[PDB]
């Protein structure tokens, strides 16, 4: 029996896979998949700026995505919203075209399908790009997922396998381990896993130093809409901004990266920045409906790398600090914590993210 | 006597109220009163704007409405016991380059003849009146007797007042005009009918569209779309209604007492569409951030989009139609909130006396 605290994409995912491996699971979260995971664009390109250990974690998660989704859609009988029709990286000036050559050279060694495109061919793949486009890479095996549909499926699956969901705040950690809930009741389990995003470290009762600081990094994000999709595929455009089309006309446009503590106010400043970026690279998007503006807090860590594994406190694990890439990493995270729970050992691929490194 | 008012936006609630004030019996027909252009409107009340340099008739209409605003609000707040949201702490015009500073000298010269309080301000003094302006500000005029109203609060009061005086509100669409009987009337979506001794049409850009209207009776009141946004802070960010012009176009910025900050507006040709667009919102945000750099931090609380009621020559349409006992009051485009009160008087008088006040003659329907 494992108690998972926080039920965003990371903790739902851990909970599901733990169930898949015969364990008994309880998820504690007053509003599951309501925070960063609700707001997230869920883009899944092969890589990004953010280093070699983390790369190996990502590529593995990438390897696993298709099988993870399929296993899930089967259990839940729900769609998860994973699309694999490719990610397009587009560059708009010398400096960003330079970075793309660097990127190609980074990706080929690792058997990631990449296809360089000249300006002409960038425009043929996406007619809606601005003529100022200079070059681009297509990564046809990459794509995007809708985290809203993914977290819904995870819930359905967790339920189907008979995991419990307690929609209450965990107010305190208890020494077997357990948590106290806002309504006075307690939940203990043979293992506790903390996966509460930027609130993880804040839970009262945690022994000093047990969990590192998971600092919020605010991100505003918007969603445009049209009757039929406007953009052909997940598209990332740099001088940057990313643009994730959904099957139903939704078009996600992210993202600001800001340091504002726990604030999730949508600001004239934020929205203008995003709108400027997207209109710059997709001039026809002017008439697209502005359907939603929103703002989430990315879970950070002191060195900006994920925090997975055992704490100094016995039977108390964590799975958090995924910052900009939790949707991408969710599946590997769920395996690695699975194994950890069952075997008690730490898979090689996760060793670099132990908590004890601080 | 009994007048049926069709449409209950600011113009028609206003007409209905004043008509009641003058002893008449009134029925307002509107499925969603004050939900359209009047719901979205910023409600700015500066002394003038661009449409008035050339139209001396419309200027006179506006100035009269201006004269009347304070008395109209007071009479209303009394009857309704509600606040209407009228603030008179001034409108500030600010210029940000040569070309817009030139226009302001022109504006000063336009306004003095007409006994409108204006006070020119150098860059220094612009920044003292509004600390939040960008350093690039060049010059500005203050019009301390001007200001703004919150149309949402105004239209609520009008409703309360209309009720208090016992006017009827029928929350249904008028589907058809009923013509050629001893008295005029409208048919409603639910099959029922309402006749009255007079019908007044005041349905914005829908006015002309009502079925059963004799051809040519009402001119085309073409929709002119406008997107508009509202930012917010706990305490007001801007001291007063502010209109800022730079690099050829402008933006207006209307603070409310409670932190709301209205930012308008796009002028677009999209028929009846009221979609909020990346394009629209970006335009507005750009303009405001340019002239109020600190507004970056402000919450974006609302984005919205209304349809201004136009007319073939862009002037209001008030008075009798060729159809007997059928009047109109519409076509106020960008300035209906400002004109609402004079509109209400002029239509009042018209209803009671049967004659057309001089100030309104230039806006007769028959001019087409
Ligand atoms: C704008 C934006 C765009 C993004 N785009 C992408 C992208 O394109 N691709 C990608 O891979 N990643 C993206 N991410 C990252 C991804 O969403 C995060 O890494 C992800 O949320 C991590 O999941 P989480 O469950 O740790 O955090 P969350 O989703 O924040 O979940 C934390 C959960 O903990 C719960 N909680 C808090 N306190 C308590 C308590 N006391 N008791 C119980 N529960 C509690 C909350 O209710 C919440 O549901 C993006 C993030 C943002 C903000
Ligand atoms: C973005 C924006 C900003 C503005 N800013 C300002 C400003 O600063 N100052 C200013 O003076 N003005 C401003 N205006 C202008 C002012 O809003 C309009 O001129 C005014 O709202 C017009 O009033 P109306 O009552 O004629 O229009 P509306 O309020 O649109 O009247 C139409 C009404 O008729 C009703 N209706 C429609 N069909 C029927 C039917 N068949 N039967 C019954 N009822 C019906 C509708 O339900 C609606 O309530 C602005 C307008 C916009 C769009
Ligand atoms: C390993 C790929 C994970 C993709 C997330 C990429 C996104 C775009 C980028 O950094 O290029 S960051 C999403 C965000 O947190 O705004
Ligand atoms: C004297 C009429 C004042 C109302 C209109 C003022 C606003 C600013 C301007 O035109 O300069 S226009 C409101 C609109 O966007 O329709």
């Amino acid at each position: 029996h494992v108690v998972v605290v926080g039920g965003g994409v990371i903790g739902l995912s851990v909970a599901w896979q733990a169930l898949e491996r015969g364990l008994r699971v309880t998820v504690v979260d007053p509003e599951p998949a309501s925070k960063a995971s609700h707001v997230s664009a869920g883009m899944l390109p092969a890589a990004n700026e953010m280093q070699e250990d983390l790369l190996r974690l990502c590529l593995a998660s990438r390897e696993r995505y298709p099988s993870f989704v399929k296993e899930l859609e089967a259990v839940s009988g729900t769609s998860a919203g994973y699309r694999r029709d490719g990610v397009l990286d587009a560059a708009f000036d010398d400096e960003s075209l330079a970075a793309l050559d660097g990127l190609r050279n980074f990706l080929a060694p690792l058997g990631v399908a990449v296809a360089p495109l000249n300006a002409r061919r960038c425009r043929e793949h996406e007619p809606m790009l601005a003529e100022s486009v200079r070059g681009g890479l297509l990564g046809p095996d990459d794509g995007a997922v809708n985290p809203r549909e993914l977290t819904a499926a995870l819930l359905a699956a967790i339920d189907v396998r008979g995991g419990t969901l307690i929609r209450r705040r965990a107010t305190e950690f208890l020494a077997t381990p357990g948590v106290l809930l806002e309504n006075g009741c307690a939940v203990h389990g043979d293992r506790v896993v903390l996966s509460a995003g930027c609130w993880t470290h804040r839970l009262a009762g945690l022994p000093a130093g047990a969990v590192p600081e998971i600092a919020p990094a605010k991100g505003q994000i918007l969603r445009l809409r049209s009757a039929a999709p406007f953009l052909r595929r997940a598209t990332r455009a740099v001088t940057g901004v990313y643009l994730v089309p959904r099957t139903d006309g939704e078009l996600v446009v992210g993202a600001t990266y800001e340091e504002r503590d726990y604030d999730t106010t949508v600001t004239a400043g934020g929205v203008a920045e995003l709108l400027g970026k997207v209109l710059a690279v997709l001039p026809g998007a002017a008439e697209l409906e502005l359907a939603e503006t929103a703002a989430g807090l990315r879970p950070g860590s002191p060195d900006g790398l994920p925090v997975l594994g055992w704490t100094a406190v016995p039977n108390l694990l964590v799975a958090t600090g995924h910052s900009r890439i939790g949707v991408q990493l969710a599946p590997i995270t769920a395996d690695v914590m699975g194994e950890m729970l069952v075997t008690g050992r730490t898979p090689e691929v996760a060793k670099a993210f132990a908590v004890d490194r601080f």
